[PDB]
């Protein structure tokens, strides 16, 4: 019935926008055929349509900022039941766009998003792959369109009057690169030389202008706070990581997230990981700083109120460092070989920071 | 200084060949610029060359076995050591060449191989996949040419008078999804699908009509088979595997090579692993079938033949079936999930191999 309910796109549009030649300068153009479906995967579906936008700034206009406000609208108009919601998107969202379909995600527990994109947009750019793997991780089922799905998307979105799909040439090349493109850096870790650059706690010299933050997430069972492999990471920064970590998904009651940032909270990171574990009573949260950041400001308040809300704040020492090193950096097998005075270092920057946090004198 | 030693090719050609957009009908030259230096960084070369060919038949022409003769006359001319060969190729090695490449380096405990290649020959092909496994394998270390190396073999192999190496466009994005595509073949397993649908032991009806092998390999230590992770495998067929694996590349003495098949050998299979493990005393082999192959013919002698010669020959039961399943399958997590009657057809199989292999009457 898709046919039905999408008004379809030209043939021509269809083949000169899904084509997946990796790379295609001169497609301004994004289209995104949506699909919804109920919960089991017999039934048919509820509504579908076709978006379309431009690659180039202002992205609220974006087809998939179009597809959220959409389908916010849409979901008020029917009973509260949870959704499949299907992608064919003809590129891989923006780091904006990917950023706001992860915050949806992980904080919707109804919805499931497969997204099959027919072209990668900028897997060359550490920005975007990075973009890739906060979808991921926040629940998006991310995948490079095959023959099968340009298939089904010609039959269902595009007026093929009758016509059968005839691909281009190529398309099973380009699906083979995409595809491991895409697998790659999903699949990605931290250079060990940006690790050891970034995570060294001897005082500022030379480069370090960059937050690098690693986080892992264990649930409560029996008193005891059990790992969950499944939603281990790590992000660069030049809102808030916790608004892209799915607390629903993984097994219920109340969770603890440790983070390992290279540079403690500046005072509006502070500030937004005070307001969430406040609006968020499940959610305990400890911070493990490499090195304390000065911003000439407010850091000391924001590291305050941070503490007050039920945080617990420390700096990394050597087996910090080293279950960072073991778990989210590219090691290829080398063990963690500590900087000469670690211990040292870590120690004088805990008494800094208890120095922060301390309330009462003595 | 390579210079010395090399007559350079023409600009136009380096920019023509090397130029590392990944699909690109209509190149059938290839171009190997080869260097040959001791076993230490800082050395200068000893010698280096360019060699050209044409990617289509008769691959005793090609480039890589040209190189092959070539080096096998220059060794002879020299007082014997060991070498660091290093290859800029514009695309990468055929599956014939991958096969003669990789017997050379695991028949040879002197010769290092790096290859850095411009393009992936065939890299949707699962043969050519499979050919550069196998080069893999064998020890020689393939890469994809980045900017550096472009420019390197720019400065070396290409008459730029003085002139700069200027990329063209997209070389790093080209770069990126060459080497995706090139870390996921090479770290590619088996499909759960064809694992079970080509390891399954009840009598053929449907399929079947390519072996599947499996193998890994041991060395003794301690009179304990210590095993070695680094050197597993598995192959595809429709010259012997054994002549793959460098028995050189690991603590000495000797090893015992474990192999699964799908099927049992046919008759000249037999014949080159028993010609290989009585021209290699300080190897053992085992041989486990999932299923006996009757080729019509002599595949009875063959199998007594290899077992005469101290293979020892065994049916798949359900520890050597889930072993591959968890070893050399892209399993996913899953576990193993032994199909019905799994043993018993196992066992009526391990009857009639005995009766083959059964010398003296009772
Ligand atoms: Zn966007
Ligand atoms: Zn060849």
């Amino acid at each position: 019935q898709i046919r039905n309910m999408v008004e379809p796109m030209d043939p021509r549009t269809f083949v000169s926008n899904f084509n997946n030649r990796p790379i295609l300068s001169g497609l301004d153009t994004v289209w995104l055929c949506c699909e919804v479906k109920t919960k089991d995967p017999s039934g048919p579906p509820l509504d579908a349509k076709i978006f379309q936008g431009k690659v180039y700034p202002k992205a609220k206009y974006h087809p998939e900022m179009r597809f959220l406000r959409w389908f916010h609208k849409w979901r008020q108009l029917h009973h509260d039941q949870e959704y499949k919601v299907t992608w064919y998107v003809s590129w891989s969202p923006c780091t904006r766009c990917a950023n706001s379909v992860a915050t949806f995600l992980a904080k919707d527990p109804k919805v499931t998003l497969t997204i099959f994109v027919a072209r990668l947009y900028y897997f060359w750019d550490p920005d975007y792959q990075q973009a890739l793997r906060i979808l991921a991780e926040a629940g998006a089922t991310m995948k490079i369109m095959n023959y099968n799905e340009f298939q089904d998307c010609w039959n269902k979105f595009v007026d093929g009057r009758g016509k059968p799909f005839k691909p281009w040439n190529n398309l099973p090349k380009h699906y083979t690169l995409l595809q491991a493109t895409l697998g790659e850096l999903l699949r990605h870790l931290m250079d060990p030389g940006t690790f050891t650059s970034n995570f060294n706690n001897k005082p500022w010299v030379s480069g370090q202008h960059e937050t690098y933050l690693c986080y892992k997430v264990e649930r409560l069972h029996n008193d005891t706070w059990v790992p969950l492999n499944q939603h281990r990471g790590f992000l660069r920064n030049q809102l808030c990581f916790l608004d892209l970590i799915p607390f629903w998904k993984l097994d219920g009651q109340q969770y603890r997230v440790t983070c390992f940032t290279s540079w403690s909270p500046c005072f509006s990171c502070a500030q937004e990981m005070a307001k969430f574990i406040s609006n968020n009573e499940h959610v305990s949260l400890c911070i493990f700083a490499a090195r304390i950041y000065d911003d000439q400001g407010r850091y000391q308040e924001g590291l305050r109120t941070l503490h007050r809300d039920g945080a617990k704040i420390a700096m990394m020492n050597y087996s910090e460092f080293e279950y960072c090193w073991d778990t989210f950096v590219d090691r290829q097998g080398r063990p963690f070989q500590p900087w000469d005075g670690l211990d040292e270092h870590s120690q004088a920057l805990s008494g800094r920071l208890r120095a922060i946090l301390q309330n009462q004198g003595n």
